[PDB]
């Protein structure tokens, strides 16, 4: 039925909105409801101004908690296991710029976000950092190498999928390769024949292992990768 409104929207960092009430209730507290990832989250807060604390569980039982503090100049994104302590993972947004922490200490950096949503990309992996991009469809990470480039992309649901083009000017050396996302594995070709497959692992790695001398089938073990340059070497 038709009503008074009893919320005010509010702005937040990284286009994020939070209702909070125009009034509080007994107990001095004012309403917050924010839809944060297709989850509402609500919570309660001493302050009228949309800073404060909500909170929600989603479909597998996670907990979330947002933190808007208190200038509104920073938002926390924190997702817990079900216990409601485990971390599995915290954002960190504030204009400009925002931090994604994984549970393996991983981490992802966004900078110099612009008015359209794009800024830079870095990825602090173990051993070594990658970086790129960042525009409004998804996050781009390269490795360069000659007339090689390896594109790391990462969607805006997270999901990881790898792509590799070469402007080499003779096509007998030039590098060629496909995705298996079932596998999450980049396949590279040079000259007809499949020379090693580049395997994204799930511990946020990459493993190397090379194909035979005719291409048809892989050779050796796979080499877990620790260094940049044995990303480089690979894309020779
Ligand atoms: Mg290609």
């Amino acid at each position: 039925g038709s009503h008074m409104k009893n919320s005010v929207s509010v702005d937040l960092p990284g286009s994020m909105k939070v209702l909070v009430s125009k009034s509080s209730n007994a107990d001095g507290k004012y309403d917050l409801i924010a839809t944060v990832d297709a989850l509402e989250l609500s919570g309660t807060s001493d302050k009228n101004n949309g800073s404060g604390v909500l909170e929600g569980v989603k479909a597998d039982a996670s907990k979330v908690k947002l933190t808007i503090s208190d200038d509104l100049g920073q938002t926390t994104l924190e997702v817990f296991k079900s216990d409601g302590s485990t971390l599995v993972s915290k954002k960190v947004t504030s204009n400009g710029s925002s931090t994604e922490e994984r549970a393996d200490g991983t981490r992802l950096e966004y900078t110099g976000i612009k008015s359209d949503g794009s800024g830079k990309a870095k990825e602090v992996l173990k051993g070594y950092v990658l970086e790129g991009t960042l525009t409004a469809e998804k996050t781009t990470l390269v490795v360069k190498e000659g007339t090689v480039t390896l594109s790391k992309n990462i969607s805006k649901s997270g999901e990881v999928s790898v792509e590799l083009n070469d402007t080499d000017s003779s096509a007998a050396t030039k590098k060629t390769a496909a995705w298996n996302s079932g596998t999450s594995t980049l396949t590279i070709t040079v000259n007809s024949k499949k020379t090693k497959d580049l395997v994204f692992t799930s511990s946020n790695t990459i493993t190397v292992q090379q194909y035979d001398s005719n291409g048809t089938s892989l050779e050796g073990s796979a080499v877990e990768i620790t260094k940049l340059d044995e990303i480089k070497n690979a894309l020779k």
